[PDB]
């Protein structure tokens, strides 16, 4: 592709006013055969970006002028309001008639979802040094967060369940040995990684570069999920492969929310009930909250309406300018009708709105403290769903759904000091526990617990508490629902699971009944289809598990402990436990 003639043409046209990259080509010979192998590298990775980008290295410092031009004023709406469409959906701990039709017919639609988990992201803001999604979900069982997704789509959608995962050049590697390691087979995964893109040095767009003198890389958001998968073939794209094996919906997650596989259900039937083409999952939204909030815009004025998110600040911001709020909070679970999807990627080529969002070394000069670059943001795809031809809603879930593990223990304390959430490792953990508890108690497990903590985490400043643990793997809880829940347990009066206890469920399961005080796993076929091993008349006791905190005195020589216990601050102690098997 690179002919020393197009070289030097794209050279030529980077040097030209509005352009203005000379800085690049200081010392150089006039010519590309003059030039070395370092020199004829730069210019080639400049020309290759046209193959990842919109019109090149070119189009992408105009993008970048413009943005750059519009980001120095004030992002101003005409007209802002509450979305036309929006949804309450039922609490997720009370069996009542409505939750039951929409888990069964939610559970049903999740036979024909695509899902997404974007999973490019860096993980370090936390202060862990691995993946994301690596992350444990519990360390009861240490199930990863990419485990516990992939386990949960062929549980629900089937073995060929088709999946997508987005990395980057952070993620991938670690990405595919954790597949490797963990030994899933998942038939129908793609894995799409995302490319980085230039940074500016300067406010007049001029291209950074670092130690080495090579252009300097950035990542351009998890908005270039539409894009990847546009591009992505099977000749035959992607997507109708898709639509052609009968798929009618595609959702997308984020890394480390394990709420997505209690709420999706919920929204595919709502989507279908209310006939949603976009449906973003929402919760109710704190004032303070670093959450984005859904809107009915309207950019400049006689512009038609479009429901989309916005981020908070700009929207004190545009309030000036024309019960927890009137506007929902979007926490990026995002629910498609899949043709009404792909016909806005086959027009806009999965290309999004885009920004840019530099942050300056002053209030006063427009000097960078660091090289910014453009990105984009893949629920941004809402605006191209005009209110004409399409609907675009939300669905309100209880904030307790909404389970991120997004800060760092230091982070959590002074977070919770502001009477803000944590979202910390400690309580997506704590959160988890709870979760389980909640939807068993709704088919009438009788779980008695105390509400204290029984943990302190981050010197002191608050606690968890994690008893009794509970946790069921997809051949035994099969999708999760309520009545997939009561399958486990049918006559659940007569299981006695005292407030201390871990009880580890694996197979074809199910729990006719039992008393246990102390730590027990139970283990089945596992087949899904195989004959279940059957519990009844149980009666465990032994020293079960405990808990304690991690304690400031820390040493570094001879310690089990890892980065996975210290961004949570406590230790599970796994001192006894019984095993059932057959
Ligand atoms: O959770 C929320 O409640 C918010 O999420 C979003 O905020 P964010 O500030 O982006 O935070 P963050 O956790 O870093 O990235 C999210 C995901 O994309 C992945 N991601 C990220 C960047 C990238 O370049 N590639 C990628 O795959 C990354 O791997 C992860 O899975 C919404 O925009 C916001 O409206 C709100 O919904």
């Amino acid at each position: 592709n690179p002919s020393n003639s197009n070289l030097q043409a794209l050279r030529e046209e980077l040097c030209t006013p509005g352009l203005d990259q000379g800085h690049l080509f200081e010392g150089w010979p006039e010519t590309v055969d003059e030039c070395n192998e370092r020199q004829i590298a730069l210019l080639t990775d400049l020309y290759m970006f046209s193959n990842m980008y919109p019109g090149g290295v070119a189009q992408y410092i105009r993008n970048g002028h413009e943005l750059l031009a519009r980001e120095s004023e004030e992002v101003d709406f005409a007209a802002l309001e509450m979305p036309p469409l929006i949804f309450e959906a039922p609490s997720l701990h009370r069996r009542t008639a409505e939750r039951t039709a929409l888990e069964n017919a939610g559970t049903a639609m999740l036979c024909k979802t695509v899902f997404v988990l974007v999973a490019g992201g860096l993980g370090e803001r936390l202060g862990y040094s691995s993946i994301k999604v690596s992350l444990p979900v519990e360390t009861a069982t240490n199930t990863t967060y990419l485990a516990y997704y992939l386990r949960w789509a062929q549980r629900v959608g089937g073995k060929e369940v088709p999946f997508v995962i987005m990395t980057s050049d952070d993620t991938h590697d670690r990405t595919l040995q954790l597949l490797r390691e963990l030994q899933l087979e998942v038939p129908n995964l793609h894995v799409l990684k995302q490319g980085q893109v230039f940074c500016f040095a300067d406010s007049a767009a001029h291209l950074a570069l670092d130690e080495t003198g090579k252009l300097l890389r950035k990542p351009h958001g998890h908005g270039d999920v539409h894009s990847l998968i546009y591009n992505a073939t099977v000749a035959q794209p992607l997507v109708n492969d898709w639509l052609a094996a009968g798929y009618e919906s595609i959702v997308f997650i984020q890394d480390t929310n394990a709420g997505a596989t209690i709420t999706i259900p919920i929204s595919l039937a709502l989507s279908a009930e209310h006939s949603l083409d976009m449906n973003f999952t929402c919760i109710p939204r704190v004032p303070k909250e670093p959450i984005g909030l859904l809107c009915r815009t309207k950019k400049n004025s006689g512009d038609p309406w479009l429901v989309a998110n916005v981020e908070y600040n700009v929207f004190a911001e545009v309030s000036r300018a024309l019960g927890f709020s009137p506007f929902p909070g979007s926490v990026n679970t995002l629910v498609f009708k899949l043709s009404s999807y792909v016909d806005r990627l086959r027009e806009s080529h999965g290309i999004v709105p885009e920004f840019i969002n530099p942050k300056y070394s002053d209030e006063t000069r427009r000097s960078f403290k660091k090289p910014a670059r453009i990105e984009s943001l893949m629920q941004d795809i809402a605006l191209l769903f005009s209110e004409d031809d399409y609907r675009v809603g939300g669905t309100v879930f209880e904030r307790f759904s909404y389970q991120p593990v997004k800060n760092s223990l230091e982070e959590a304390a002074g977070l919770v000091a502001q009477g803000n959430g944590a979202y910390c490792a400690a309580t997506g953990e704590a959160a988890f526990y709870e979760l389980q508890r909640r939807r068993l108690k709704a088919i009438g497990l009788p779980l008695f617990y105390s509400s204290q903590p029984e943990v302190t985490v981050a010197k002191d400043a608050f606690g968890v508490r994690l008893f009794p643990i509970i946790v069921l793997d997809t051949v035994c809880a099969s999708s999760g629902s309520l009545d997939d829940l009561a399958r486990v347990f049918p006559t659940p009066e007569k299981v006695h699971i005292d407030q201390h206890s871990t009880l580890i469920v694996e197979g074809r399961v199910i729990i006719e009944s039992l008393e246990l005080y102390g730590a027990l796993t139970i283990r089945g076929p596992t087949d899904s289809m195989a004959l279940p091993h059957v519990v009844r008349n149980a009666v465990v006791r032994n020293a079960g598990w405990s808990v304690h905190a991690i304690l400031s005195l820390c040493a570094g020589r001879d310690s089990r402990l890892s980065e996975v216990d210290r961004i949570r601050g406590f230790v599970l102690k796994k001192t006894a436990m019984a095993v059932m098997d057959c």
